[PDB]
């Protein structure tokens, strides 16, 4: 079945919908204080997303082993320190691990704020760093990481390849991390248990377990960032792991920050049928049934509150539903207001190349294609400066 | 809306290879060898799976609902029967939905009386051509209920129309009992809460709550029976309410007793797309994903063990998957064995008009159309006699 021919790109044809009320508890009590949000409502909304969309991840009692496998304090011609960190994902030392690559700027005062990116490609793609070689070449993804801009801001960048945690293909979860956490008599995750995206976002929490033990890293200023499917991951990492200080959604779109009820471009059915491994088994009940979601994506952004989040759209990325991305941001504003924080700063989706970033929810829709571009990183750094300086 | 009946496989050679989820294997890998392990560990796991992922949780009451005996005719059918109408209030609202239960008990019978509790497609007047009732038309469904045959066996019949509990149409659960059991911040069942079949089945449990207070009824000898969507319902009533002594599945088929993984005739997707109100939210995840079901329908029959179940198929009803219905029964035999009970008594699906009812699981596949006919009732009463008499 082709989902591209079924996509609506006509704003006039978007159906009627009502967002589920972010401030009304299941039992009817209206949240009017941050105390009511923190102690009652937020727990209900986290449980819905964990059970019905992303799936439960293993809850570890103790950290998994990490070893620093190589440091170069003089990387990039002395400008940076590069560390390679191996992060076990199981209590078997021959089981899957993350190869974490961390760049810290040399000669800045104070602990270093770090962007924890998750990447489509191996760590050697992040920068033409001559101390690395490639057995899809060295520095190939420089453009979507902008290491030089990050260093110039006094910030670090830690990345790993998501294929370390779970290969991005539908194999009935017999590769990657999943089979290590099955019970005896279990060949498959329960309907409420992690798919690929929850595994990747859990990966980012194992990366954070390392980063908070790093002397030069400010563990209170670790941002999470990803593009597209790794944008959906970064928002879930941010929502599920409140240690992260700032969330960057790069074109996260459908089942990221975009309102599902709009059914614009990609839909829940297009997503779950083309990528059956991404979300938990339970999520497949919402195929063609966005009406019956017990949440929408504005409540996922609400889980970030009061921490900042940057929503980035691309003007050509109609599949992502740029307007629905903005509206996922807008729908979270009532929760930020509990903390006496303002909103995006406008009522209508703003024009192209016009960032709003003076509130705790930042948004821009930029010219050109589905990507992370230098222009995006310009805006993310400017936003991050407001919190990290 | 795709015409699924056009697209369905009814060719036995094209049934996919599949493995049935093991009924005896607990989630943690422990195998059941004893009835004690079944009752204490495994049965509860399976019941929770079906309640969470297929039918949905129903309200649990702290007290029996209000009811009144509205009418009593101790001289019904020219003195052959006592007829009572019992109005059962399903909610806190007395202007809300009620079960209007009709109970026929044979006169001239001494003991407490065994009772078939049926759920019907149509109102009480359709059950029998009873001359003291008024308007399809009076006794239009007589052939599906055979009250004369039930009374002849010294058994009684209790029925109510399923529309009484929840209307059978997709109105987003804003009518029937559903909206009365919403929290103040809720406009729709949670994904793990009852759809229509679980409400209908809960309706039968409220009927049983009245029946057990009626001094003429033998509360230990109440059979549940339904046909097609009400067969699905009767099997769930029997699995979820252990008070029922005997379960009759009339052509219950897909998401009834038939094996889902055969993907033969009706499929999970055809079911949930055409009848989105029937099963809970969660069950929609299994649309075209039968291999990912954490169970199959042999485990639902297993929830009746050790109590008897009659599985009835029709020769023309290929939509229901008659061999799948046979194999659901076959698949539960390992659980009945823990109780030292036989199986159906044949290994492969028997030919038409060939009943097997010497085990705790009975089966026939009768000639003719999707229905309940006098033939079926003849077999059902012969089976009931084995348990309700000596
Ligand atoms: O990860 C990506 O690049 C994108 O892949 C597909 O286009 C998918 O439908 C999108 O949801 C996703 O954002
Ligand atoms: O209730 C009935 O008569 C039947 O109606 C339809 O055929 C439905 O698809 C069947 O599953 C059901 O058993
Ligand atoms: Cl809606
Ligand atoms: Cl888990
Ligand atoms: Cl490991
Ligand atoms: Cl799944
Ligand atoms: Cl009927
Ligand atoms: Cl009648
Ligand atoms: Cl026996």
């Amino acid at each position: 079945k082709d989902y591209a021919k079924l996509a609506n790109y006509d704003e006039s044809k978007v159906p009627q919908y009502t967002l589920p009320s972010v401030l009304m508890c299941h039992d009817g009590e209206m949240v009017q204080t941050k105390e009511q949000w923190e102690q009652k409502r937020r727990p209900e909304i986290l449980n819905l997303f964990t059970t019905y969309m992303f799936g439960k991840a293993p809850v570890l009692k103790h950290k998994l082993p990490c070893t620093v496998s190589r440091i170069n304090e003089k990387a990039l011609n002395g400008r940076a320190t590069r560390k390679e960190i191996t992060i076990q994902l199981t209590d078997d030392p021959q089981g899957p691990h993350i190869d974490l690559q961390l760049y810290l700027p040399n000669h800045v005062s104070g602990k270093i704020p770090v962007f924890l990116g998750i990447s489509f490609m191996p760590n050697y793609t992040i920068y033409d760093d001559p101390d690395l070689s490639v057995p899809s070449f060295r520095g190939s993804m420089d453009k979507s990481w902008q290491l030089d801009k990050i260093l110039e801001h006094g910030y670090g960048l830690a990345t790993f390849c998501y294929n370390d945690v779970d290969p991005d293909f539908d194999d009935d979860f017999q590769n990657g991390v999943h089979p290590y956490y099955y019970e005896k008599g279990q060949n498959f995750p329960d309907p409420d248990q992690w798919g690929s995206i929850a595994a990747w976002a859990w990966g980012m929490s194992r990366a954070m377990d390392y980063l908070e033990t790093d002397k030069k890293v400010d563990a209170k200023k670790v941002a999470v960032i990803g593009h597209s499917r790794l944008g959906k991951t970064a928002v879930w990492a941010g929502a599920s792991d409140p240690r992260f200080a700032l969330v960057i959604s790069g074109n996260s779109g459908c089942c990221g920050v975009a309102i599902s009820r709009r059914c614009f471009g990609e839909t829940v059915e297009a997503m779950n049928v083309r990528f059956p491994h991404w979300f938990c088994g339970n999520y497949k009940q919402f195929n063609d049934r966005e009406k019956y979601l017990p949440f929408d994506q504005h409540e996922l952004v609400a889980l970030i509150a009061p921490r900042p989040i940057y929503i980035a759209s691309a003007e050509e990325d109609n599949w992502s539903d740029q307007k629905g991305e903005f509206l996922g941001g807008k729908g979270a504003e009532p929760v930020y207001a509990l903390y006496g924080l303002g909103g995006i700063g406008c009522e209508e989706m703003p024009p192209v190349d016009t960032p709003y970033m003076n509130g705790p929810i930042a948004y821009h829709n930029r010219k050109g294609p589905h990507a992370v571009l230098p222009y995006d990183w310009e805006q993310f750094l400017r936003f991050a400066d407001k919190y990290f300086k």
